[PDB]
């Protein structure tokens, strides 16, 4: 019967290359089974000003050998094998009670206010034809070139329509995951660097339907701050200190911000369950979308993946299981926030005595009560001592024995990154050492005697990010437009850094002061883009830092970059910067000469010296 559920998808496959059509080089696959192969062509970029822009960082391995992706059918393998060709086992008995509650009560609470709807056609469109559907990664459009076109084709929709008959009927004919490449691994210190991770793409209408039946919980916010406690979607990158330095406000123990090791491998059926309990918040055709979206496409899936053959020759796999995620889903982030709040209240519970070791085979009776009791008591309150993002989480528990609270959470199959099984966490003191979404925060304090908290990063990615150009069809506009992008991102989230403040100038300087920043800085959730404009940099510094910063009591406006303060020296060197260096001086020293031979390059046009 799950052969039933995968039928239509793999005869559309069949025929469509029963051309090439043959059954094994002797596959790989361990977890995954498979039905055949086919012939495919394989599939398979230096931003100049920000080159030009950044000499010293020439001499810096984190940057000049940083690539984002490997798309070739060889990392294809090796990314499936690593992350993907795995099996998470299923939690105990005694623990599926304990996430059965718990979860039962975090939907109750996130569904309080919030009514599920139906998310639509023109909202789609929408979204298609501004700054993307980020991340739920769209390229498959090919019968058109982007997905604006296809969207504006009524025969597209028809499309859509025809698979939406076939939901509504209880099959999926279309809707087949491809697995892209793999995005490599990202720098981090030990227990917080991101591992290589899966790049999934799925026909632009597969993307239409999942939005159609579950988008709702992206688009009405669900896992906001404000409805979910823990969450904190919606939120820009430069909210997050703040918030961090409120759950440290709170009574309790250190800061804790444990990583799991590939959190999307780590997902179970169970958690799927769970997360699949959002079906009965849904009525009538709604649910009915829904059920279809859940059933056809996330647990009975069909993958195509390249594998290398024979003579520089290349297949296309074709696999099934019945499974969950990896991302590639319009509702990964969300429901990676739902089921990790929830893994963090059951983590409290064994802290707090509620549940222990001898609770995981089986759950006494007497201890699903005061589980229930506590989430009742407890839930509304502990949600606020956490920032979940994703797989990202920063906790703040009552006392300590949250260090040992240990036993569900590996029983769950959430094994933290980085650090052996039973070895209790390490928490901090100060909430300024904590990690989340890539940053730690700072609070620094301004020349008028008011102070921020901001976010720092190690520079060597942020440089070697800002070089990389994702072109082939990037003009020298383009390229100074990118540039122009990343130079403004730094003077927004980064200004407190003394050499990107000086490399965002001198770029800002050195490219067309009316050309308007154009492409992505970020595929953060976080990353909000106040920056993509030709706006005064200074003027939108006041908007975010000042004026709807809700930290900021006193509303006077900063007059100039002057009163824009930067950390102090040894952070700043803490977290890369290259100053008090030789390269680094004289680099200072002769940025003019770059910045006039980009100018010389562009050519004649309006230009600003910010350097003064
Ligand atoms: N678990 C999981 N997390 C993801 C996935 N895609 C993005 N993220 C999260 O998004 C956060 C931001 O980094 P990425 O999306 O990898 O890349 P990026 O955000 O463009 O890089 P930054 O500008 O440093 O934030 C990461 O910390 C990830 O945890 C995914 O498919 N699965
Ligand atoms: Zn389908
Ligand atoms: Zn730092």
């Amino acid at each position: 019967s799950n052969q039933e559920k995968i039928k239509k998808r793999i005869q559309k496959l069949k025929e469509e290359f029963a051309t090439t059509w043959h059954k094994d080089p002797e596959h790989p696959y361990r977890t995954w089974t498979y039905h055949g192969s086919y012939e495919v062509k394989a599939t398979g970029l230096v931003n100049g000003v920000v080159k030009l822009m950044s000499k010293p960082w020439d001499a810096i391995a984190n940057v000049t050998t940083m690539a984002m992706t490997d798309t070739t059918p060889f990392g294809q393998q090796r990314v499936f094998k690593e992350k993907v060709d795995t099996k998470a086992p299923e939690p105990p008995a005694g623990v599926r009670e304990v996430l059965n509650e718990t979860t039962n009560w975090l939907w109750a609470h996130l569904s309080r206010e919030k009514r599920p709807r139906l998310c639509t056609k023109e909202e789609f469109i929408k979204k298609v034809n501004s700054n993307a559907a980020l991340g739920a990664v769209f390229a498959e459009q090919n019968q058109w070139s982007t997905a604006r076109e296809a969207v504006n084709d009524p025969r597209f929709w028809e499309m859509v329509d025809e698979e939406r008959e076939n939901h509504l009927r209880g099959e999926c004919h279309t809707c087949i995951y491809n697995m892209m490449g793999k995005r490599e691994k990202k720098p981090g210190e030990f227990g917080k660097a991101k591992g290589s991770r899966a790049i999934w793409f799925m026909w632009l209408g597969a993307r239409y339907l999942e939005f159609e039946a579950l988008g709702f919980l992206n688009e009405d916010h669900w896992l906001s701050r404000e409805n979910s406690g823990g969450g904190v979607e919606g939120s820009g990158v430069q909210k997050l200190g703040y918030i961090l330095r409120d759950i440290a406000g709170k009574q309790g123990g250190k800061m804790y911000a444990d990583d799991t090791a590939g959190w999307d491998t780590r997902i179970t059926r169970t958690d799927l369950e769970n997360e699949a309990k959002v079906l009965e918040l849904l009525d009538g055709e709604h649910r009915m979308l829904a059920r279809a979206i859940i059933e056809l496409t996330y647990r009975h899936k069909v993958v195509k993946v390249m594998r290398p053959a024979a003579e520089g020759k290349t297949v296309m796999d074709v696999i099934s299981r019945e499974d969950q995620r990896g991302s590639g889903q319009v509702v990964t982030y969300a429901l990676n926030t739902f089921t990790n709040i929830a893994v963090q209240l059951v983590r409290l519970m064994e802290a707090e005595g509620v549940i222990g070791p001898q609770h995981l085979e089986q759950l006494p009776r007497k201890n699903k009560i005061a589980v229930r009791t506590w989430l009742f008591e407890n839930g509304e309150e502990r949600v606020t001592r956490m920032a979940i993002s994703g797989d990202d989480c920063v906790v703040k528990p009552l006392d300590d024995r949250f260090a040992t609270a240990l036993h569900f959470l590996n029983a769950m199959s959430k094994v933290r990154k980085d650090i052996q099984e039973w070895k209790p966490s390490h928490g901090w003191h100060d909430w300024q050492q904590v990690p989340f979404c890539s940053n730690h925060f700072q609070e620094i304090v301004m020349k008028d005697g008011r102070s921020i908290v901001v976010p720092c990063r190690g520079q060597d990615e942020l440089i070697g990010r800002a070089r990389i150009s994702p072109g082939a069809g990037w003009n020298v506009k383009d390229t100074a437009c990118l540039a122009k992008a990343y130079a403004q991102m730094w003077l927004l989230l980064y200004f407190h850094r003394r050499d990107l403040r000086l490399m965002a100038n001198a770029i800002c300087s050195a490219v067309p002061v009316d050309w308007v920043p154009t492409g992505r800085t970020s595929w953060s959730i976080h990353s909000k883009g106040e920056w993509m404009t030709t706006e005064d940099m200074l003027q939108v510094w006041n908007r975010v830092w000042i004026e709807e910063n809700e930290w900021m009591m006193d509303k006077t406006p900063i007059a100039s970059w002057t009163d824009v303060p930067y950390v102090g020296k040894r952070e700043d060197i803490w977290c890369g910067s290259l100053i008090g260096t030789r390269s680094r001086a004289t680099w200072a020293e002769n940025i003019y000469a770059a910045i006039n031979q980009v100018r010389a390059v562009i050519g004649k046009e309006n230009y600003v010296d910010y350097m003064t």
